[PDB]
This record gives C-alpha cells, structure tokens and sequence, in this order.
C-alpha cells in the first residue's frame, strides 16, 4: 500500500533529472532514476529522493536501445507495484561547432539519444499509461529547449533539431493520447547553471530546480487541463 | 504589517478572473478585484477572497481609460500599502460572425479592452512594480487564448487578434523588465465553460479553476527562471 | 478594357509601400496608392507605376477611419472598375522608448492604425472580394513585423503587440476566406533601410523592394495554396 | 560554359520533388535528381528536365548514408561542373498509427531519412555551397510539413516531430551561413495530391506544382533577404 505516485525520469543522474527526482519526492512521487553510465551519481540522486521521503529505483538503460526501454519501465513498475508518469531528459554532451564540421558519428548520437530515445520513452508511456491500454492515466514531460525556436547557430544546431522534434513530438501526441487519459506536456529551458545567462533578460543562468519546478506542475493534478503546452523556462530569451 | 503579497486583477467579477482571485487568495495574497459594470459579481468575488484568508479591495474601471487604470492602481497600493503582481484579464462579450459582418464600434470595443486596456495596466505595472522605478518586483500575467494561434475564423478573428497582440506583449515585455525584476508571462486558455470542448483531446471545457491554477503558478516564486512563456490551457487544442 | 488586376496598397507613399506599387506595376498590376498625409511622395509613386506600365490611382486617407477605409476601395473601384488585392501596409512613426514612458496618445496611434486600421481594411477586402459577397475571388498581403515574434523591447513594444495581432488576423482571416476565393498572407520585414542590420545574419539590412518581391509573390497566381502563411523577409533574424 | 545555376533536390522521382525538378528546369536550372529505388520514375523526372531547357544528372543514394550523400553531390559537381543549392525532400511511407502501435523499425526509418537524412545533405551544401569553404552561396530550401504544428495524431506523429527537427535546423542553418552567402529556408506542405483535402479552407488538396513554385522561388534570388522563414503551403490549415 502507497498513495504516492510513480514517475521515471531519463537522464535523472545529474542537472535537471535529478532536480526533477528530488522535488518530485518532496511532493509525494516515488521515483525511477534511469542514467546512462553515471552509476555513481545516479545513487546520490536516489538516496536524496528517499531522504525527502520517496521510494527511489535506478535504472540503468539507453533510451535509444528498444529492449532498455521495455527492461526500465518493467523494473520500475516492478519496484512501486505502479507507473503514473515519465519525465523524458536524457541528453548528450557534444561540442560546440557549426554543422559542417559535425561528424556523422557525433549526428547519429544526438538524434539517437534526443529523438529516437525520447519517441521510444514516450511510445512506451503510451503504452502503460494509456487508459485504452490498461493503464490508469497520466502525464508526460519532455524536456526541450529553448534552442528549438532559437536555433543553437555554431553551437549545436542538431542539438536544436532534436528539440525541434521533442516539441512537435508533445503537439501530436497530446492530442493523440487525450482521450485515454494522459497529459504530454514539454519544458523548453534556456541557460541552465551545471556568461551567456548574463546576456539573458534575467540576467543570469537558471537554476536546475527552476526547470524541475515548471516540471513538477506540469506532472501533477492542477496542471488538469494544461496539455500540449510548450513552457519556456529561459530567463526571457 | 501583512506578508501577504497584493495582486490586482483586473475582469476579476466573474469566470477566469474570479477563479484567480479565490484561489491567489487560498494561496496567500491579498486581491484587488477590478470590475467595469457587475459590482454584485465584484462583491461576491470579494466575500470569496476574505473567506480564503485574503484582504480584497472592489475597484471599478475601464481598463481602457488612463485615468481609470491609474485610479485602479492607485486604490489598491492605497488599500494594501504594496503592489507586487498583475493579471490582465478583461475582456468583452461580443456575437460570433466573419470579420465582413462585424460593425466598427464592435471593432474597437474588442481592440480598446483587449489592446489597449491591457497595455495601459501593464504599462501602469511596469511603472509601479520596477525596481528602477522605486518598485519591489513582481509579476504580470496576461490572459491570453489559443485564439491567437487558431485565428478564430467565422467567430471572433478580431478577439483572435488582440490575443495575438498580448502574446507579443507578453515576449516583448518580459525582455524589458527581466532586468528590473519583473517577470511576465501570459495564459492562452482554450474552451472555458462560463460542444466544442467535447471535440477537443480532454473530451470537455475546461473549468476556470484550471486556469487560475496555471496564472496563480506563474505568479508565484516557484516560477523565478520563467518568463516570457506562452502557456497554453486548452486541452490539446 | 483591362487584363490588368488591381491592388490597394495602404501608406503607399515611401519605403516598402512604394516599393511593392511599383514592382506590382511591373508585375502586371493596376495599383490604388493610399497615403495619409504626403501628397507629393504618393504622386511620385504614381509616377513610377505609370513608367512601368500601370494605371495609378493616388487615394488619400486614414485607414483608423470607417469613412475613410470605404472611400479608399470605392474610389479604386471607380478607377479601375475592379478590385483584385490588399496589401495592408500603413504604420505610423514613433520614438524608441519602454513602454513605462509611452504615452498614452502614441499608444492610441499605434493600435488604431496597425490593428484597427488593418482590420478595416482587410474588412473592407473581405466585403468586395469574397465570392459570396459578390466579388471575383483575390488576395491580401497584410504587413507584418519579426517583431511580433522578438517583441521590440526598449524600442516598439506596442508596434510588437500591434504585429502580432496582424499575424493572427491573417491566420483567422484566411481560414474564414478560404471558401471564398481570397487568400490571406503576411510578410515579416526585419531590419529594412529607409547598424543593428549589419548583425543580422547575412550582414545588412534588407532593401524595401527585398520586402516587395516577396508580397508580389503573395498576390500572384503561382501562390495558388499559400493561404494563411507567415513570411519572415528579415536576413535570418 | 553555361549560366545555368544547379541544384541538387533529394526524393526528386516523384511528387513534390518532381514537380520542384521541372519547375526548377523551366525557370532556368540544372537538376540533380536524387533517388532511393525508384530509377524508372527518376528517369521521367530526368527526361522532363530535359525537354523544359535543363541538363540533368540523376544520381541513386540514401540520404542517411553519409557515404552515398559525399557520392550524391561529388556527382552533381562533376555532371554540371559547379552546385548552387539543395533540396531537402527525401522522405518514407508509413502506416497511419498511434505512436503506440510503431514499431522500432518504422521509427528508426523515419527519423534516418528526415532527421539524419536531411542533417547530412543540408551539412554537404553547408560543406560545399559556403563562401568560407571555397563555394559560390546559394540556397538551401528544406521540406517540411504542417504536421510539424499539428502533430499528426494517431497518424504520423513520428513525422510530425521529423519535420520540427527540420524547421529548426532551417532556423539554426539559416544563422550559422548567413555570413558565408547561403540561404536556408523551409517549405509546410499541407495535404497534397499524390478527403481531408476538402476539410481545408480552400476545400481542396494541394497541387504538387504549389509546392514547387513556393520552392522555386526560394530558390532564386527574388528571395535575397529571405532566409530562416518557415512558409506554410497548406491551404489554410
């Protein structure tokens, strides 16, 4: 017996994932940790979910590879006997370079990771959350980025594209998955604190939790009739 | 003494503003309650505001006035000795039909209210809530609709363009008081009840306590890095 | 007799206005040339739509005005003995500032002659070129800003607001006349000359007739499925 | 000798690439005709260039092999002796579903061919058309979809979020090869002929033609100032 619901968060090792694990168990979620490698961090970011007083589970997984998927949202629904949620906001980390010297190796794995990753996420969210499908509804996250509309130039415009798709990604799909109860909402972040953030209207980077608090709302039970969204959380840039 | 934060809210007698105005007040502020014509209304919504635990301060005016929208602000910095937020929310009740059938004094009643209405009370925000204007920050919201995105054809495509005009305000002016501590932000509420909303992916209207909820969220610290956004509340529409 | 079609282009008399009355007139175009107060720049305009082929008809008044908006298009009517087109183009001049220090005088400006004015206006098309209203089917071109997508701030940002409610019109507007044989679309000029052009991404501001091209090719035939598109003209800013 | 300029369409046997191919032709450019297995239709496509004045060039290759895209424009070069701009319009068939229903195989088509696919060619014309990298400019138009803004539910959402990826990569490119003389834009097709058609405003499918016109001239240097627009061919909707 819980009366805590359950979400698994991609990427929930470090940075936003694990603001977004931490406060949701400051607000009464139980949390699934998935991480890529950082095993280590990723048992830091569970011992402070449970120090806030939630269940934590870690996974290991790459969200691009269909049978971690499957074994992630199995192992989480093993763990709290439930699945009410996912938080999609695994990345990579990539130089910054125009796209004409980008390597094909560098391309695949961007798309792979922020693309491919968070449709077979998402796609496996609609499968168990989906009332149609057994589930007992829920909610969606995607973490974009403000790089979507603005472009990433020099930097990581297939970064940027990524984005791009997790955004149109969260149109479709919220409208897809309405009728069988589950929300899809995205995050778009700006500058995130780990001297462009002082050039933003705010005049300096965000804070993780202040994405996992625009995060946290879009989750849970007053966000009821907000799906579809696009939430901009980037300092007014 | 009161560390009660104080918002005015302006078309706050009935529907969203009402909603907003009961649940700011659940939530900890104080609340002018701006109405043009329905004082009854106004004062019911007052009762609500002080049986939540809030002081509230009744405030008629044409947000579409100076003289008005000064005196507005004016009373409440009066009532409560502080001003920190604003929700720009008037709006008119206008006949659907094709722009061709629309009379010009209909024309610029929607214009008036909706235009230049919420550009007097930011304008009057910005002013008062500016810490280069001798203010302690604070927010703005703007109600918006998805109005602004869908056009509104054969209905109210003049109400479609004054939304599109706050949504612009709403990126523009964020950008200007970013450094000034004021953050801004806009709702863009779909089908609110007072057969659409049935056609839409939540299968219904949504209900006005759905969108206070998302204005109050906007409103509050928890939102400190967002500014700027675009929210939409409209049940994947 | 005439196998030339006829265009009213509002604030006709200089810069981008002038620019697309000419190379319509190249183009194959009759064109209406409103202006509101310089008389001797609409006759040079005329002039130079007359060497390049065109019949001109120099028609003065304020589009914020009914009265005025009604003799515009009868007057063209009178000329031509047909009305094919708009471009919505008029815009006021007005000093860089917040919007805290804006008068209320210049915001009343700005709205009735970007929103208001552009609303008469495209009314008016509306009620002489829709198939169901009598007329032989058209297109309008209203001009926009990228400004209603980066929000002028510290400069316009009611000029922001005012092109954003243009976006939106012509989102709405072509939905609503579609089944009625008129198009509905807009151009966003950038930084267009008469040093923030020369950090634009192709290094300049862009030339009146650059604006032109691209709302001549709007009101063309080969433009037979662009209804309701919104054009950037502004060097990838 | 030949002042003819050449362009490089990718998916170019058929539909929207065809049409854009002969359109290209007949107003004055020579065509590389990319493929994946359709070598008859590339063949017409071919021939039809031809008759309207072109050279063509019709060269085999998946747009996500980085190996068969190098071979694709090294051809192009060598066939007409110089490469002025691409096409972006390679894309996949697939079955109207839920994201729930897709198979990994589908998913992984879809996003090589329109997300890689289109990163790898539109990083060659970067490679080869910048002025910074010994090139000519010229001009990049990329294909996309409405779908991007709507989001295909229980249809493609896959290609919906494929064709945000490439709207933001047209945003981003568009910034990063201003400086080096390269255009980059996108075309929003709606629904066009190879029932919903007759649900748009203009109550009809698109022509591929339409699309190839709004191309064409993107292409072409009408469209100078014109570079990270997003036009929208979709009648309406």
């Amino acid at each position: 017996s819980s009366d805590r619901k359950a979400v698994l968060i991609t990427g929930a090792s470090r940075g936003i994932g694990r603001a977004t694990a931490v406060l949701a168990a400051e607000r009464g979620w139980d949390v699934g940790i998935n991480y890529a490698r950082d095993a280590a961090a990723a048992e830091l970011t569970a011992q402070a979910v449970r120090d806030a007083g939630g269940r934590a589970c870690i996974v290991a997984g790459d969200v691009a590879n269909e049978a971690d998927v499957v074994a992630m949202f199995d192992t989480v629904a093993a763990a709290f006997g439930r699945l009410d949620a996912l938080v999609n906001n695994a990345g990579i980390v990539a130089p910054s370079m125009p796209l004409a010297d980008m390597p094909v190796d560098r391309l695949r794995r961007m798309f792979d990771t922020n693309v491919l990753g968070a449709y077979l996420c998402a796609r496996e969210a609609a499968r168990r959350l989906s009332t149609d499908r057994g589930g007992r509804g829920g909610a969606i996250v995607n973490v974009s980025s403000i790089a979507s509309r603005l472009g990433s130039p020099n930097e990581y415009v297939d970064y940027a594209g990524s984005k791009g798709a997790v955004d149109s990604l969260t149109i479709g799909l919220a409208k897809e998955l309405g009728p069988h109860g589950v929300r899809v909402n995205a995050v778009r972040p700006g500058l995130i604190e780990t001297r462009l953030g002082a050039q933003t209207p705010l005049g300096r980077a965000g804070e993780a939790q202040e994405v996992a608090e625009a995060i946290v709302w879009l989750l849970g039970d007053t966000a009821s009739y907000t799906t579809g969204a696009l939430l901009d959380v980037g300092g007014g840039r």
